[PDB]
């Protein structure tokens, strides 16, 4: 008896449950449809999906007409839109959180447990006939041949978008206080417990960390001085666990919250300017109050930075990466008439989406000098010998790789790619095409359709044998990008949902939280409020360097 | 300089901030005011706070007119009332969480560490002039005094609701399930982190236990078989720590969820009961699914058991503690319109308010024989011997104490009464005037007004000194009762915000989790919704005996 529930049978977001010893049935409840696969349409349902524009079209709408765009941006019509895109967006993100790693169905403990990342789609069931369900072959594409054939970098390929290594590392930064994969507890298993923008790779993941990277005086981090500049403390006044090579001696070790941040000065630079900010405020908060302890002023302080973060993602980061016209505003407000849940759980399939490896440039030129990946990965003079201000003007200047399109990453990191093609198929992601539905998508119906080539696609079906059979990870990175753009459809359709619900999902910007007490006062909620990325680095350097997330012109 | 906030400035939800050396400003954001206390209303508040009629209005109604309910409760109405009922109490309930005993303002801490029971009002600074803030003598009365003197029974008043003990042990098991204060972290920390209905009493509050309380098979909980009738098992079989005295051996023992129900034969007669359930709804969900494994089984099981148990507090324990002619309801989709978190912070008030120890007897009846304290307390055998279609009669049959009023709880249990108050004093609980205002009522201008009387009265005022000095818990025990009520307006107004956001608040409430297969399909979610007191005790048990949560006509 085949399990039925390996043809997913249920449609548009329908549960299959097994009834009896070869039968299903799917609950279709709020799909909006019914009938035994949840297809058949209700009249607001059918609407909707009749009169809907593809995604294709509509990114081309936010993309053209700057005239148009610059008099919507200046009138209610920008809040409506941005309303309506967080509105849309998040929907499609079950809140309470649904299933993870152990369990293909809702429990107390995929709720409770916050060690597990979450998942959109439940596993490809353990005993389905293919890898993938029914389709493809009994064996998957050898994940390493899969990467040197179609991920591989052979010339750079730099973003069409003009974003840039500044806007790279913003981004390697960001993402890794949320993805923290457990080594010990093994794939489906994190330790970022805050399960989004908690900042925990600054103050770090658990209390006792915090403790030793407090100052615990004036609300401050701990920190060093060198070249009379501030940089994070030192291994050995901050004892922290962090990973270096066996070898290196600790007074070159800087303790930040991340521990994986001395990886790259792109990293390290980041822990600098967000430290350099945590203090600032400190101190404009001590300003205003004289009475509060360094508790108060620490938590206060931390408060007003998630804010900072949040502002400075949705306007200047996924402006960047949208390239829309639409001037995209954070504004908690907008959510306050809605039906919204303000808690996020981090999904799996986000983590594998995130994995933007081909943003690396082949070397990292910082003036006249061009320096190789031996030259920069794990090495601990860098941003001193250099500084914030040159390191920002650098990397603000280079450019980044296409994420999209395929055959863009650097030799390097190329093995990253195959074992998150190897961890796909531990958590047993479902193929690509459902996933596609999953967000709204037609399913691609071959492999042309989906590179818009045709050599590549050749041999992609050769390897897979069905388009339904191509997994979420290489689908991702092998999909036609839109036109001028850093990805394709599918990264902007899967990835806004995921990325908006983690945004706005923030307890900060609920209505009991987003006030000005909440932040110390006006001083602090305006700190909020008017954050820039061009801020964030000059308010905390000696000069002020090119600072941007696309390249100049 | 006296700290401003000492006197308690901001009104209706203000938030009172230090600025500079001597000042502060309160935050009146979305409260409905404006000006430096938040007491200038702004037209629509005005005109709601004109138009809403005082609680004990409101009580009138609810308990009177009964021909008018009848209609009522047979149509929309009743769905109607209820959902109003629902936002209104819920929305007094701050979500996400406040403050904890640590933080007397929002931070990300409290936001995430879940071991801190939340609390509403922040606590009386620890520079007031006054232990109460600015009110009352330099020292508060005596716990034990306090208590002796207006606590403790000096002949049995029963319940006029005629609430009985079987209501009285429901009481105390099902709040055992989140009122877990750790004696290690001290005051302020619990251990119960589902911070709800999670049915951790029964399942355990941590992973560890719950899997050495359960038998891997079938998804069902170990038991042991004792004179032909189903029990927990032993801790010499399900290796569990029980709170049992010293000398009691671990095969004398029985195992369940929460380690403090060998204390009392009520407790533990409800942890059978609901391990029967369990076990019996294990065997309902594999007829419908033969191809489930133990962890599906059994981690359905547990959601149709919460669910079972929401639906039964609210339509049964509710009602018999309300005592409205309106017939309560509980269904999740009253709230799918409605702006609601579903999540749930467990509040060291709430905790306080929950003391309910005046329920219990001078001693308890079962048939012919009358057990004492010293006989009922600790006895490893009474559950057994009598078996629970027993217990269940003579627990359904004796009446309960009346909560309010005073001079009602039984000097066995004094003692906890007495701590509660000290405990109050460590949290530095604002007094019960300022929790009147906090939840919609005006605050007591006497302690006459207080008690409906003149002789308690007297002897507050002369030990507190001033009516605004009056603690928490004193002042819901003491505080007259409705007519012919179990208790006073305040154990409703601020109980019943508590407790109804607890029940709603739970994930398995949200759109996203109330559908039939979250309950293993049509089954198991006719179970949760037509779940009774009666069946739960009948349909896992020989006999049926008299079940009720108030004493026979
Ligand atoms: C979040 O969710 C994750 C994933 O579930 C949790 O992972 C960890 O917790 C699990 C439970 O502790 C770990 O499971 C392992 O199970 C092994 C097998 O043990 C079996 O259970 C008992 C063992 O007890 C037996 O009897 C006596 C009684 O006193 C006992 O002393 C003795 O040890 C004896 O074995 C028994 O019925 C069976 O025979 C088995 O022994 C354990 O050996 C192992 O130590 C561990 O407990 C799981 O491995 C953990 N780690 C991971 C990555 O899975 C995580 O804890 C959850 N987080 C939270 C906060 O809840
Ligand atoms: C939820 O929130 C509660 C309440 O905050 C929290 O409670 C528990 O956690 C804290 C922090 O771990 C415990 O702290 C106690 O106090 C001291 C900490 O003082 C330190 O001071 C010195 C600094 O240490 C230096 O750093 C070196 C690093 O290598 C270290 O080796 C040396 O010690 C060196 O001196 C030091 O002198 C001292 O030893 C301490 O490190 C602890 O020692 C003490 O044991 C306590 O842990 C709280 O007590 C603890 N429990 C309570 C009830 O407060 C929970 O953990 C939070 N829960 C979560 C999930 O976050
Ligand atoms: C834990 O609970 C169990 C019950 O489940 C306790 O055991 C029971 O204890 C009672 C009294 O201690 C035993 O009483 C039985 O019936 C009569 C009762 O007394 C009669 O009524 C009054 C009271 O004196 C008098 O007017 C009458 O003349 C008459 O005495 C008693 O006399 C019998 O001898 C008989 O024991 C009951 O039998 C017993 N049940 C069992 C199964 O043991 C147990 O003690 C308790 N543990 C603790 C620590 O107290
Ligand atoms: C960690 O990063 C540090 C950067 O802060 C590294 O250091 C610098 O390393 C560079 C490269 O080795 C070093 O370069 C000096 O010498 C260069 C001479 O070479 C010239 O340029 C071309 C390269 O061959 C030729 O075309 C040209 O003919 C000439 O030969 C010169 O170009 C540089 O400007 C510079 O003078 C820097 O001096 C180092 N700076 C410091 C502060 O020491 C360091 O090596 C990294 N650590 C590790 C282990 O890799
Ligand atoms: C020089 C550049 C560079 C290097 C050496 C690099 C290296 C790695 C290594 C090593 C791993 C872990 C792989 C394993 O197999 O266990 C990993 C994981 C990951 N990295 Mn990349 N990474 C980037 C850039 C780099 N990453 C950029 C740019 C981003 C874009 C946001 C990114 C995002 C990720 C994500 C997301 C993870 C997964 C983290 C987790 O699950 O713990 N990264
Ligand atoms: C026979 C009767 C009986 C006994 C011996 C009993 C005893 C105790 C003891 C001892 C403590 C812990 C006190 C301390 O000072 O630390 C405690 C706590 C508590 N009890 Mn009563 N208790 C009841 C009945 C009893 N309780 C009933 C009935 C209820 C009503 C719902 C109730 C509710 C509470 C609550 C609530 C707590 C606090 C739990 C927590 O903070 O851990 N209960
Ligand atoms: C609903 O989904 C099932 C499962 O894929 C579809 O397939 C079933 O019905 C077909 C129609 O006769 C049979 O030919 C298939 O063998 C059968 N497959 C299974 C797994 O039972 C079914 O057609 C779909 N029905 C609708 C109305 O769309
Ligand atoms: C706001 O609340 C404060 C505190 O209850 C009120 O009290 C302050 O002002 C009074 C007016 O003269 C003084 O008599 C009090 O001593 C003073 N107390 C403090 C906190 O310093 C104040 O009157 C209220 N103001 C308004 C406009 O309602
Ligand atoms: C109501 C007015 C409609 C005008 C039709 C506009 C046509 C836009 O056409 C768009 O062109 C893009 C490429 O440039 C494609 O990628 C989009 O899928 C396509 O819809
Ligand atoms: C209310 C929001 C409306 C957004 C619609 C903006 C779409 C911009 O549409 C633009 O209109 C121009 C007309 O001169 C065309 O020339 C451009 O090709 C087209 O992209
Ligand atoms: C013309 C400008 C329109 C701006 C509104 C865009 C926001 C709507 O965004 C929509 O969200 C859906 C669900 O995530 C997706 O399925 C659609 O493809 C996407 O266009
Ligand atoms: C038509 C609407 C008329 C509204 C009349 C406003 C009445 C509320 O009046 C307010 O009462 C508070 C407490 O007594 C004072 O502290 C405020 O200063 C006062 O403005
Ligand atoms: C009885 C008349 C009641 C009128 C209700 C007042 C509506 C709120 O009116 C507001 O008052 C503010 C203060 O000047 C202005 O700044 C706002 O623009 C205005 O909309
Ligand atoms: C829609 C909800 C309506 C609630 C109103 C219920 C109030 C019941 O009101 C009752 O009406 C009786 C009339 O015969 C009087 O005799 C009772 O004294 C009075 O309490
Ligand atoms: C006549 C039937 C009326 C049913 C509506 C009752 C529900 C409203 O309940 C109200 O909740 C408020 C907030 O907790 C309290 O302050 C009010 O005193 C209370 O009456
Ligand atoms: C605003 C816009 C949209 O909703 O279309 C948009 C586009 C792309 C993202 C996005 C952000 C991070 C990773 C992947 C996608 C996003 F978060 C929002
Ligand atoms: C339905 C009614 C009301 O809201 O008035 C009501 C009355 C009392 C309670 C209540 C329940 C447990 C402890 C304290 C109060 C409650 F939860 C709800």
């Amino acid at each position: 008896p085949v399990n039925p529930c390996c043809y997913y049978p249920c449609q548009h977001q329908g549960i299959c449950v097994r009834f009896g010893l070869d039968r299903y049935q799917c609950d279709c409840t709020r799909t909006g449809y019914s009938g035994p696969n949840c297809t058949i349409p209700e009249i607001w349902t059918w609407l909707r999906t009749t009169l809907r524009p593809s995604p294709s079209f509509i990114h081309f709408l936010l993309t053209h007409g700057r005239w148009l765009w610059d008099f919507v941006n200046a009138t209610f019509i920008r809040d409506t839109l941005m309303r309506l895109v967080l509105t849309v967006r998040s929907n499609l993100i079950p809140s309470p959180p649904t299933y993870n790693i152990a369990h293909d169905y809702i429990s107390w403990e995929s709720f409770s447990n916050v060690s597990y990342y979450t998942r959109i789609l439940p596993s490809v069931p353990r005993d389905c006939p293919t890898p993938m369900g029914t389709k493809g072959k009994k064996q998957l594409p050898d994940a390493e041949f899969l990467s040197r054939r179609f991920l591989l970098r052979r010339k750079f390929i730099p973003d069409p978008q003009g974003t840039n290594l500044m806007f790279a590392f913003f981004a390697q930064h960001f993402t890794h206080q949320f993805f923290k994969t457990s080594g010990k507890m093994g794939p489906g298993f994190t330790k970022a417990l805050g399960h989004g923008v908690d900042l925990g790779h600054i103050y770090g993941d658990n209390l006792e960390r915090q403790y030793q990277l407090r100052l615990f005086k004036d609300g401050k981090l701990k920190y060093q001085m060198l070249n009379g500049e501030v940089y994070p403390p030192s291994v050995e006044e901050a004892p922290v666990l962090m990973h270096y090579p066996r070898g290196i001696p600790p007074q070159s070790q800087m303790a930040v919250g991340q521990e994986v941040f001395g990886l790259l000065p792109g990293l390290m630079l980041y822990a600098t300017i967000w430290l350099r900010e945590h203090n600032r405020v400190c101190d404009l908060l001590k300003a205003e109050h004289p009475t509060w302890g360094d508790e108060q002023l620490f938590q206060t302080a931390r408060l007003i930075l998630i804010g900072e973060t949040i502002k400075i993602v949705i306007e200047e980061y996924v402006q960047q990466l949208s390239g829309y016209f639409l001037q995209l505003k954070f504004d908690p407000e907008l959510l306050f008439g809605a039906q919204f849940q303000y808690r996020n759980r981090i999904a799996m399939e986000f983590n594998q989406l995130y994995h933007w490896h081909p943003l690396m440039p082949d070397s990292f030129r910082v003036g006249p000098q061009d320096y190789s990946y031996e030259q920069f990965l794990f090495n601990t003079s860098m941003l001193v010998d250099y500084g914030v201000e040159a390191l920002v003007d650098a990397f603000s200047r280079q450019p980044a790789g296409r994420i999209g399109g395929g055959r863009n990453i650097d030799h390097h990191i190329l093995h990253v790619a195959v074992d998150v093609i190897k961890e796909s198929r531990v958590l047993r992601l479902q193929p690509f095409n459902e996933y596609r539905k999953r967000f709204g998508m037609k399913p691609y119906t071959s492999f042309q359709e989906l590179t818009g080539e045709k050599e590549m696609a050749a041999e992609l079906e050769e390897l897979y044998g069905d388009i339904d059979a191509l997994e979420f990870y290489p689908g991702l990175l092998l999909e036609k990008c839109h036109p001028n753009s850093i990805f394709g459809e599918s990264m902007i359709e899967m990835g806004a949902p995921f990325s908006l619900k983690g945004l706005l999902g923030n307890p900060i910007c609920s209505p009991e939280y987003w006030k000005a007490s909440t932040f110390g006062g006006e001083v602090g909620f305006n700190l909020v409020k008017t954050a820039t990325l061009k801020k964030l680095v000059c308010l905390n350097t000696k000069t002020c360097p090119y600072v941007s997330f696309h390249v100049p012109d």
